[PDB]
């Protein structure tokens, strides 16, 4: 068993805050992590980005900065590929690189709008990570599930992990999503998230899992605080983290509420794999 750290945040073309704590922790809305389980450090860190305004070489080192002041260990990268403002990172816990082996970066792009991946072998089990950011429009659904399928066929294992800012909106008018969000009734809006319906109709993401949902809509929030939607672009779960194992647990899937660079808020999510 290991624990691997999974985050996707459309960072706004915005330089992030210095302090994304609780984007490491899984603390904020949704299932977060408890308050004993977040003061044990992650195996992996995986932290995919979109529009990411900082540079490879800086922003990876903010990244491999913060883990040190949250867990006191200097986490390894294993891998770290970019395609413009879409970047991926993966690290590890450093008492664990001679279980890494075969660690593969890879890119597709689509349009900046497109995928970057990363796999390795932990000991005898393969990983995969796909971080992609793809058509945005409440009605370029089929574009979007078009563009999962290049992804699917232009990338180059035991647990699959897609993520990033999949951009696939809800199917129902402003008036109603914030009736709904203002009594934290996520079901009815759920059930019309054009992710859910593509896989509810074998669309795209076949066999893929999703967490159950219980945070609000990530997106499209005014800078500066979460308090408040900046619809004028209804809310929407643009930012999702889906994964197809091997015939895994998830311990936390939510997103922070603390930080608000971005008009997105970060999601997390963390895992029990074999």
């Amino acid at each position: 068993m290991i624990s691997v750290f999974i985050g996707t945040w459309n960072m706004g073309s915005v330089p992030p805050p210095k302090n994304v704590t609780s984007w490491f922790t899984s603390k904020g809305l949704g299932k977060t992590l408890d308050e004993v389980t977040v003061t044990i450090p992650h195996d992996i860190y995986v932290f995919g980005t979109q529009e990411n305004s900082v540079g490879d070489r800086e922003w990876l080192d903010l990244l491999r900065g913060g883990l040190k002041e949250l867990t006191d260990l200097d986490y390894r990268p294993i891998a770290m590929q970019s395609l413009w403002n879409i970047k991926v990172a993966v690290l590890v816990k450093p008492e664990h690189e001679n279980r890494i082996s075969h660690v593969s970066t890879s890119s597709v792009k689509t349009g900046n709008k497109g995928a970057v991946g990363v796999s390795f072998m932990f000991n005898g089990t393969s990983f995969g990570f796909v971080n992609c950011h793809l058509t945005s429009g409440n009605e370029k659904t089929a574009r979007r599930n078009q563009n999962y399928l290049d992804i699917l066929r232009l990338l180059s294992f035991t647990h699959l992990f897609w993520f990033g800012d999949l951009n696939y909106r809800l199917d129902m008018d402003i008036q109603e999503i914030l009736n709904y969000i203002s009594r934290k009734e996520f079901e009815p809006l759920l059930r019309v998230d054009q992710l859910n319906l593509e896989r509810e109709k074998h669309k795209v993401f076949l066999r893929f899992s999703e967490e159950e949902i219980s945070f609000p809509p990530t997106y499209r929030y005014e800078r500066g605080s979460r308090d408040t939607y900046a619809w004028h672009n209804v809310p929407s779960w643009c930012d999702r983290i889906l994964w197809k194992s091997y015939p895994i647990i998830c311990n936390s899937y939510g997103c922070t509420d603390d930080i608000v660079t971005s008009d997105h808020s970060p999601v997390f999510g963390t895992f029990e794999v074999g």
